[PDB]
Formats: C-alpha cells, sequence, structure tokens
C-alpha cells in the first residue's frame, strides 16, 4: 500500500493553515483589524452561521498543542500564514511595527523547528489590512505594492533567518473572484446585479485591477528578496495558485476549447505572466481594456519571478461553451464564455464534500499536474493544499465525529493520483494537506470541517485527533 517510502526521497509532506482561520487573539498582542474582520462583523449575513474568527481555533494561546499535533503525526513541515495587521497594526511602516506580534511568529517558528518542523510562510493568505481599504481601497490601488514590499521585508528580516521557505500570496484567483467579482468574501465588492448584492464595485474591472497589483506586489518582493536576502539567508520565494481540472462538456470542439479557456481565466491569469511575462491570449482577447496592461518593464519583472509555484487542487467541473453576454452585465465569472458545472445530465462529476463546490475527482488532479508539466515548462511545484471536508454536526456524539473515513479515501485517492504524476515526471517536490485543525472557513464559517484533528468549539477549541491523523501517522512512517 502507498505510503511515504512510495514517494521520491526528501519528499516534503505537510499541513497547511491560516492566519485569519486559525489564530484568534483578533483584538489582542497589538493586532489591527483586517478586510475579513470588518467583513465579518458588518455583513454577518454573508457568512453561513453569522460567525467570526475573533477566537477561530484559538492558535494564538495553542500553538504548542498545533505543533505535538503534527509532529505525532510525523509532519516534515508546516504551511502557515502570519498576518499582516499583527507585524503592521495599519498596514504600513509608518503606522508603526507591532513587536508582539514579531514575538508569536518567533514563537511559533522556534516551536515548530524544536521539533525538527519547516515552516513554509504564506505573507497574504487575505486578511489585508482594514486601515490600507479605508485609506485607498486597498489593492484596487498601486499603494499596496509598496506597503506589502515593506510588510514581506520586516519578515525577511525577524524571521528569515530561519525560514527557508516563502510564499508571497494565496490563491489570488479566489481573493479577486470572491472579493471582487462575486462579492461573497471580504472585502465583499461587486456590480449590483452580481451574487453579494454589494453597494460599491465593479465586476468586470475590479477583480483584474486588484489581481494585477498582487502579481506586481509579488514580483516586486521577489526581487526585493533576491536581491537583500536570498544570498545570506538561502531561502525559496514562490506564490500558491489554484486550479480546478476542467473537463470538457461533451466531446466537441467547442466544448474543449470552453475548457481551455476555463484554466486560462482561472490558473493561466496568473502562471502566463509568471512563465511567459504577459496575460493568456484568451484573456487579452475576451476582456480588452478591462484588463491591465503590463509595461515592458514590469513584463520583464513578472516573467520567472519564482523559485517554486505553489499548487492548490481540490475538485473538477466540466466546461460548457458560452455564447455572448454581450453587453451591460460584464463580469469575471462569465469574461471566459465558460459555463462551469459539477453535475451532468443529473451526474455529478464526482461524490460531493460539505463544500458544495467540492466534488471528489482524484484523476483531475493528476491531469492538472501533467498539464502544468507540459505546458509551463514543468517547473518546481508544492502542492500547498488538497484536502476535504464535512459538516460540522452538534447531534453527532465526538466519537462518531471523529470517523472521517470519507477524508481518509480522499486523501489515499489523491496521494496515489499524485505519486502516479511523479512517476510520469511531474516535478512535484512536496505536499500539504489542508488543513491540520477545523477552523473558520470563510463565508461557511464553522459550518464544515476540513481538519485532519477536531477542534471543539464548544468546550475552549480542544483538539481531538480524527481516524485521518492516525492514517496518516501510518502513511508518514519512515
Ligand atoms: C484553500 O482552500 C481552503 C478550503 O476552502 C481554505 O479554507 C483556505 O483558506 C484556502 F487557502
Ligand atoms: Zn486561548
Amino acid at each position: 500500500p502507498v505510503s511515504r517510502r512510495s514517494f521520491p526521497k526528501g519528499f516534503i509532506f505537510g499541513t497547511a493553515s491560516s492566519s485569519y482561520q486559525y489564530e484568534g487573539g483578533a483584538a489582542e498582542g497589538g493586532r489591527g483589524p483586517s478586510i475579513w474582520d470588518t467583513f465579518t462583523h458588518q455583513h454577518p449575513e454573508k457568512i453561513a452561521d453569522r460567525s467570526n474568527g475573533d477566537v477561530a481555533s484559538d492558535s494564538y494561546h495553542l500553538y504548542k498543542e498545533d505543533v505535538r499535533l503534527m509532529k505525532d503525526m510525523g509532519m516534515d513541515a508546516y504551511r502557515f500564514s502570519i498576518s499582516w495587521t499583527r507585524i503592521l497594526p495599519n498596514g504600513s511602516l509608518r503606522g508603526g511595527v507591532n513587536k508582539e506580534g514579531i514575538k508569536y511568529y518567533n514563537n511559533l517558528i522556534n516551536e515548530l523547528l524544536s521539533k525538527g518542523v519547516q515552516p513554509f510562510i504564506t505573507l497574504f493568505h487575505w486578511d489585508s489590512p482594514q486601515a490600507l481599504e479605508d485609506k485607498y481601497n486597498g489593492f484596487l490601488s498601486p499603494n499596496i505594492i509598496n506597503d506589502f514590499k515593506d510588510y514581506a521585508e520586516i519578515c525577511f528580516k525577524e524571521f528569515g533567518d530561519r525560514v527557508k521557505n516563502w510564499i508571497t500570496f494565496n490563491e489570488p484567483w479566489t481573493f479577486c473572484s470572491n472579493g471582487y467579482a462575486t462579492g461573497l468574501f471580504a472585502p465583499g465588492r461587486c456590480s449590483p446585479w452580481e451574487k453579494g448584492n454589494c453597494s460599491v464595485g465593479d465586476s468586470g474591472r475590479e477583480p483584474y485591477t486588484a489581481c494585477h497589483h498582487q502579481l506586481l506586489a509579488h514580483a516586486e518582493t521577489v526581487r526585493l528578496y533576491k536581491a537583500k536576502y536570498q544570498a545570506l539567508q538561502k531561502g525559496k520565494i514562490g506564490i500558491t495558485l489554484v486550479s480546478h481540472w476542467f473537463v470538457p462538456f461533451s466531446r466537441s470542439k467547442s466544448n474543449n476549447d470552453a475548457a481551455k479557456r476555463a484554466i486560462d481565466f482561472m490558473f493561466g491569469w496568473f502562471m502566463d505572466p509568471l512563465i511567459r511575462g504577459d496575460y493568456p491570449l484568451s484573456m487579452r482577447g475576451l476582456v480588452g481594456n478591462r484588463l491591465p496592461q503590463f509595461t515592458k518593464e514590469q513584463s520583464k519583472l513578472v516573467k520567472g519571478a519564482f523559485d517554486f509555484i505553489g499548487l492548490n487542487y481540490y475538485t473538477a467541473n466540466y466546461a460548457d461553451n458560452l455564447p455572448p453576454s454581450n453587453g451591460l452585465n460584464n463580469s469575471y465569472t462569465t469574461d471566459s464564455r465558460a459555463n462551469l458545472t459539477g453535475v451532468r445530465n443529473g451526474i455529478p462529476i464526482g461524490p460531493q464534500a460539505a463544500s458544495p463546490w467540492l466534488y471528489v475527482y482524484p484523476q483531475g488532479f493528476r491531469d492538472l499536474l501533467l498539464y502544468v508539466k507540459e505546458n509551463y515548462g514543468n517547473p518546481t511545484v508544492y502542492i500547498t493544499e488538497n484536502g476535504v471536508d464535512e459538516f460540522n454536526n452538534k447531534t453527532l456524539p465526538l466519537q462518531e465525529a471523529l470517523k472521517d473515513d470519507a477524508r481518509i479515501e480522499y486523501y489515499h485517492k489523491h496521494l496515489l493520483s499524485l505519486l502516479s504524476a511523479i512517476r510520469d515526471g511531474a516535478n512535484v517536490k512536496g505536499y500539504f494537506a489542508w488543513s491540520l485543525l477545523d477552523n473558520f472557513e470563510w463565508s461557511n464559517g464553522y459550518t464544515v470541517r476540513f481538519g485532519i484533528n477536531f477542534v471543539d468549539y464548544n468546550d475552549g477549541r480542544k483538539r481531538y485527533p480524527k481516524n485521518s491523523a492516525h492514517w496518516f501517522k501510518k502513511f508518514l512512517l519512515k
């Protein structure tokens, strides 16, 4: 049976977390508010259970238990994020550096290393400073670049002596599409007719502006890291990107081209600038002047601006051709001219998890990795997120809640799929499971549980290993 020993020597296995989802202590230790603090408190109706990340999984206090839990399993590495507003409470240098915030992450990093766990740090996992949102609309302004760069530099200076793996942005696709196209995530911006029924926004322009600025802030940060830090600290810097696998709705060329446009808009949006120096052709053609243009100098900067790419995979969609709109309802969601579904002829592409967007389709994992291999020059890849969820069920006894056989099944099949892709030449160096603990699942709150370990929110955030924790322990032997 598949184990760590099936994988190449030195292959890294870990779990993944994020600051807002895990930490809590939201107004503690000098932490400033982020856009997710604001979104959750000011728009509780946008969250399934009207909840927030004030306490979350309380990892701000309980991080030592987290490290113990992952060490028990035999994890090599931990993917976590730093809260921007823990370090810079109002987003900028001039607003002051929070020493207490630096202390917490030093304590976390030191605890991890004392137990032989390598820290992988995401700089931006969506908890953008509210003060910069108020000041200049955050990522909608080119002002965000320098503020992010200043924030990143503090992190390199304070932590880079021990941290050798950096990720700038987590899934800019999700941040921009849900935050500015549908308006379902913070900062909750969209066109009036879009899903979020937002008071402010433009779903056909703002997603592209926000993500253009992220690509620029990323490339600037990579450059800065390589120029001032990489020589003496000898770490690696990358970016985390998400993609579904897209199955053509039918075998027609039209639906095959729709599947190609689907991946271009979700994934190529960031990959093409990183590999080829410009946005995908389909994006430039279809979006036109609503898509920002890189200057020759900016194109030079973004191209090759990485040591690795973090790759996230969860599910697959069917892609069906959409006729032009062709009109006054322009939105990133429809701009691809590809209609995305998880069901065809009343049959779901795979078994549906607790998240309605999550269909279990392990075959697409291999398919995506081989697509990246053949179409992007087979770059160094870490799987930075892969996982599945069950419903939070208050009626179930604890012992039945810990029996997550569906999670075991999910990981077994995906790791096999990953292994076959590696054996067929995919340049994959590591794998991170989402998630170590149950946590705040954004617009779903605490209604769904992604964790390998259970968190009892009603009993002081006590952690209990699920059956999958024991499974990973066996898997990770040696
Ligand atoms: C990756 O996906 C998971 C599951 O939806 C989120 O909880 C993480 O924050 C995201 F980075
Ligand atoms: Zn506590």
